[PDB]
């Protein structure tokens, strides 16, 4: 294994989020969340699926802590859901919620798998967004307020936590491009979104570490995409630039206390927030480590008719694609190197790499998915390389533990290491789950 080893203390795991597989939707009194309301929103989904049942993880997260443990990995990332712990968003604590979760973190921890949780994956409880969502700075406070609250139940147990995952995609797909919940379609409410976020996102922070029983390591997590001109004319770079600002540096730079970046906010001018000194000082909150999702780089041509920020995708018909993306492994290498070498956050982890493929129970009983092997095999040999840079990576978090409630696709797009059968609920582990068994224990 000459050159593919990892550290002896690289943290391996897959992931999942509690819309996308929880169900229970209505037990022990969960609250409504935008997922809920959107899902039964009539054409939103692809195929007529909901999140209530899903992978029926809520009654059934030990058959998962069995698959990690079948797959020899020592963490799982996993989400919180906001409506389980405050039904109403601001309002009371569902003491039943933090117990069930408090329950699945022994459970884990005595499985040896390291707990790394996210706050907030995406499931607002609707109460909020009736009073405006990640529209209203009130939302941000009541994150934080959230975040207290888990922390100091399960902060004596559970050291890595995620504030969010993936702000652009909460701002944008759920206020902007009307995608995803709650499904608004204004560019301002999308930036308006973003903020309070971030914002959210900060008081989170500091709240998480005035309430924790001991020291934490805080992360939040982001979408990247890298980004690359189609040529080298000034229209293909600068469309470049703008999809690279909309979707990565919009974030990053925040983040990194450097403000919003000027290019974007001229830009956008009077859809951009505004962003006082105060807010920019609280976004900027220490971090302890950055989770990056990876999937897919972009190839920009300049498209000014478009929508902000006037960027189409270039396809790439010599690239293999998987049932929904471009496959680009590179763009991993050149992603980290740019965090590595441009920005201030370390150490990093991989909180989400994988592949959707239209994946079928064979005629032996197995899942023939050797794409998805494939799709992991390079992307860990870009990892090698990121770490032979000097980047310092510290793990790596399959997406996902199991084929799931795919969003706006619905139960139909599977990016599971593991078949879930949506009706009987029996998980199958696919071969490229025992390839990742086998690497890992090889080391
Ligand atoms: O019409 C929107 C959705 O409403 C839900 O109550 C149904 O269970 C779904 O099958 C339908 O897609
Ligand atoms: O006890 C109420 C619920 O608590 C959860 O943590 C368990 O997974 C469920 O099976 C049970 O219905
Ligand atoms: O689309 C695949 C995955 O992409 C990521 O943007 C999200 O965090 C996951 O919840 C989603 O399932
Ligand atoms: O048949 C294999 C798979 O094909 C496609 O991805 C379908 O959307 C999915 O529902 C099915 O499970
Ligand atoms: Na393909």
């Amino acid at each position: 294994m000459a050159g593919e080893r990892f550290p002896a203390d690289f943290v391996w795991g897959a992931a999942t989020a509690a819309y996308q597989i929880e169900g229970a939707v209505r037990e022990d009194g969960r609250g409504v969340s935008i997922w809920d309301t959107f899902s039964h929103t009539p054409g939103k989904i692809a195929d007529g699926t909901t999140g209530d049942v899903a992978c029926d993880s809520y009654h059934r997260y030990g058959e998962d802590i069995g698959l990690l443990n079948a797959l020899g990995m020592n963490a799982y990332r996993f989400s919180i859901a906001w409506p389980r712990i405050v039904p109403l968003g601001a309002g009371p604590i569902n003491q039943a919620g933090l117990d069930h979760y408090s329950r699945m973190v022994d459970a884990l921890l005595g499985a040896g798998l390291q707990p790394f949780v996210t706050l907030y994956h995406w499931d607002l409880p609707q109460p909020l967004e009736d009073r405006l969502g990640w529209g209203s700075r009130a939302t941000a406070t009541v994150f934080a307020e959230y975040a207290d609250i888990v922390v100091r139940q399960l902060g004596d147990r559970v050291t890595h936590w995620a504030t969010l995952n993936e702000p652009w995609c909460s701002a944008m797909l759920g206020y902007y491009l009307g995608v995803h919940a709650p499904g608004h379609t204004d560019l301002k409410r999308g930036l308006e979104a973003s903020h309070n976020l971030l914002l959210g996102h900060g008081l989170a922070v500091q709240a998480m570490r005035a309430a924790a029983p001991q020291p934490l390591q805080i992360g939040i997590v982001l979408n990247l995409t890298p980004t690359y001109p189609a040529s080298d004319s000034p229209e293909d770079v600068a469309a470049a630039r703008r999809f690279d600002g909309f979707v990565n540096r919009w974030f990053l730079d925040p983040l990194a206390g450097r403000g919003y970046p000027q290019d974007m906010l001229d830009y956008y001018g009077a859809a951009a927030p505004q962003a006082n000194p105060e807010d920019l000082t609280q976004i900027a909150a220490p971090l302890d480590w950055l989770g990056v999702n990876y999937y897919e780089r972009m190839r920009a041509v300049d498209a000014p008719d478009a929508s902000l920020p006037q960027a189409q995708r270039l396809d790439d018909p010599d690239l293999p694609h998987t049932a929904d993306r471009e496959v680009y492994p590179e763009g991993l290498y050149d992603i980290l190197l740019r965090l590595h070498n441009d920005y201030p956050f370390r150490p990093l982890y991989i909180t989400e790499n994988g592949c959707a493929l239209h994946d079928e129970i064979a005629e032996d009983g197995g899942i023939h998915d050797g794409q998805r092997q494939a799709f992991f095999e390079a992307h860990l040999a870009q990892l090698q390389r990121a770490l032979a840079a000097g980047v310092p990576l510290k793990g790596y978090f399959a997406w996902s533990l199991l084929d799931n409630f795919e969003w706006a696709m619905g139960l139909s797009m599977r990016y599971g290491i593991c078949y879930t059968n949506f009706e009987t609920l029996e998980r199958r582990i696919k071969d490229s789950g025992y390839w990742l068994r086998d690497f890992i224990a090889g080391q």
